[PDB]
């Protein structure tokens, strides 16, 4: 899904997770001043 996906599969710990929430961040400013 758009806007923060969510996909638990059989490898994720609670670091992926971080690095799976510290990339909404990233995706939103990819719409802001700068573009992909």
């Amino acid at each position: 899904y758009p806007a923060k996906p969510e996909a638990p599969g059989e490898d994720a710990s609670a670091e992926e997770l971080s690095r799976y929430y510290a990339s909404l961040r990233h995706y939103l400013n990819l719409v802001t001043r700068q573009r992909y």
